[PDB]
């Protein structure tokens, strides 16, 4: 499923994300448009070493999902990576919450640092009601 980011917007807040360890709903907004364009079915494989992101936080399956074909991986979300590949996202929003609570917190993604870090992030959530 594609988003359309108010729909996203409110459909996180319903999870629980909003303010979630401190991180605004507009920071988690700006974290799905860019790794992912708000699409939960979007992969990424790394030729690199041999993980792949999954879904619409491009969430990797060294550390946090099992795939079964990523090298020494573990499973942190202990889920199967297809499940950040539903169109629901409760269990995406489980695994991002996981990831989170470690101490990098939102910077986990790099993305994120990218391009929401210090950036004006109001105009994610802006008219969606949330
Ligand atoms: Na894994």
């Amino acid at each position: 499923k594609v988003f359309e980011r108010c729909q996203l917007a409110r459909t996180l807040k319903r999870l629980g994300m909003d303010g979630y360890r401190g991180i605004s709903l507009a920071n988690w907004m700006c974290l799905a448009k860019w790794e992912s364009g708000y699409n939960t079915r979007a992969t990424n494989y790394n030729a690199g070493d041999r993980s792949t992101d999954y879904g619409i936080f491009q969430i990797n399956s060294r550390y946090w999902c099992n795939d079964g074909k990523t090298p020494g991986a573990v499973n942190a979300c202990h889920l199967s990576c297809s499940a950040l590949l539903q169109d629901n996202i409760a269990d995406a929003v489980a695994c991002a919450k996981r990831v989170v609570r470690d101490p990098q917190g939102i910077r986990a993604w790099v993305a994120w640092r990218n391009r929401c870090q210090n950036r004006d992030v109001r105009q994610y959530v802006q008219g969606c009601g949330v």
